[PDB]
């Protein structure tokens, strides 16, 4: 077993857009666009993805406040 590498990665990336968290059969069909990993990875990756990009626009838009009015 290796790392999420380039491919399998990429694989989520689309069928994440190409299936929403709407579709309640979203990770069966991205099991079928991502072989080799299970759907606990798929889910757990995601949910990494989304908390770490809300981060980072949070802390730019901080620094946005800090840089818009002095305190």
């Amino acid at each position: 077993f290796t790392p999420w590498t380039t491919e399998e990665q990429k694989l989520l990336e689309q069928a994440l857009k190409t299936y929403p968290v709407n579709t309640p059969e979203r990770w069966k069909k991205i099991a079928e666009a991502v072989p080799g990993r299970t759907k606990k990875d798929c889910m757990k990756r995601y949910k990494e993805l989304v908390e770490m990009v809300k981060a980072k626009k949070a802390a730019q838009e901080q620094v946005l406040n800090a840089s818009r009015a002095k305190k």
